[PDB]
């Protein structure tokens, strides 16, 4: 049943993986990273090791996320898993934990973008936010960095762990109650102005400035929206006019424009979803209501649970133990 493991030091830091794992070579931003030569499909793969998985509950808990999250996702456009390992034969013996991936070959921050580029990056984005969205799943820290490229274009979303806020949606920038889904439409707004002119649409200097340079695009919320608003400080920091898309993003692809302007709306409850952006007429050459795919139900009940670091342990132990190889 079990692999034959093989050690190495590589950051004076101990690799435990199967022989099928070969060539080791770090990525050192991404974490513990190795680019990796899978024996077993002839293919390139990366290997994270968790740096300190059951340091504490907070930890534990991220442990126990990250391989809960990174199981479920079965999509084109998202970051999956094609193994989990751990050099540990017992429950007792398990203080390390191996994520295999696939190697992707550049993030977006590294790649003019031309707007036939544009619309099939940001059509891959919508597809794995349906995807994701559809499970009850926010990404919410949707950058250029968090998504990933190979040669020929196919994206995927995944979450490394600059700056979060000049990508972070307006009602996510003081409290982390009032917002849905729509928090990452933001981001992928965002995202989709600095491909198009190659520059951050909103480089705040912190939140307050952040809120400040978003303003100055969207213009000050009217009254409408003003009502919505429960934080007298967020109320009363606010308390001028909307800009023309068309002006600021002068010579885009109107169409672009037109998408802009429904994804980098103030109001949550009116901000375009990825089901919606997908139905889009920018999206007219890559969109298919037959292969734009919902994802299986995801249990988050554990995310509301307070428990021992040897429970959120034990629980990640059986997810690697449950753990089912993709199809090669
Ligand atoms: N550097 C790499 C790799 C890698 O590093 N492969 C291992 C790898 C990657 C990503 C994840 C990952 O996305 N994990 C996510 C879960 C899944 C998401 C859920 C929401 C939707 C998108 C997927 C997570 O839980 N992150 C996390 C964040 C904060 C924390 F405090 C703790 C964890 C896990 C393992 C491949 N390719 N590259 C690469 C190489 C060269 C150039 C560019 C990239």
């Amino acid at each position: 049943e079990r692999p034959t493991f093989y050690r190495q030091e590589l950051n004076k830091t101990i690799w435990e993986v199967p022989e099928r794992y070969q060539n080791l070579s770090p990525v050192g931003a991404y974490g513990s990273v190795c680019a990796a030569f899978d024996t077993k499909t002839g293919h390139r793969v990366a290997v994270k090791k968790l740096s300190r998985p059951f340091q504490s509950i907070i930890h534990a808990k991220r442990t126990y996320r990250e391989l809960r999250l990174l199981k479920h996702m079965k999509h084109e456009n998202v970051i999956g898993l094609l193994d989990v390992f751990t050099p540990a034969r017992s429950l007792e013996e398990f203080n390390d934990v191996y994520l295999v991936t696939h190697l992707m070959g550049a993030d977006l921050n590294n790649i003019k973008l031309t707007d036939d580029h544009v619309q099939f990056l940001i059509y891959q984005i919508l597809r794995g936010l349906k995807y994701i969205h559809s499970a009850d799943i926010i990404h919410r820290d949707l950058k250029p960095s968090n998504l990933a490229v190979n040669e020929d274009c196919e994206l995927k979303i995944l979450d490394f762990g600059v700056a979060t806020r000049w990508y972070r949606a307006p009602e996510i920038m003081l409290n982390w109650m009032h917002y849905n889904q729509t928090v990452d439409i933001w981001s992928v707004g965002c995202i989709m102005a600095e491909l198009l002119t190659g520059r951050t649409l909103f480089p705040g200097t912190d939140h307050i400035d952040q809120l400040k340079l978003i303003l100055r695009l969207v213009g000050t919320p009217g009254a409408e929206l003003l009502k919505k608003i429960s934080s007298e400080s967020a109320r009363n920091y606010i308390q001028m006019p909307k800009m023309n898309f068309a002006n600021v993003f002068i010579g885009a692809n109107p169409l672009a424009v037109d998408l802009l302007e429904k994804m980098l709306v103030l109001d949550s409850d009116k901000r375009i979803t990825a089901a919606q952006a997908l139905a889009h007429a920018y999206f007219a050459q890559y969109h298919d209501p037959d292969d734009e795919p919902v994802a299986d139900p995801y249990d988050q009940s554990f995310e509301s649970r307070d428990l021992l670091i040897d429970e959120w342990k034990s629980l990640t132990y059986d997810e690697v133990i449950s753990f089912v190889p993709p199809p090669l």
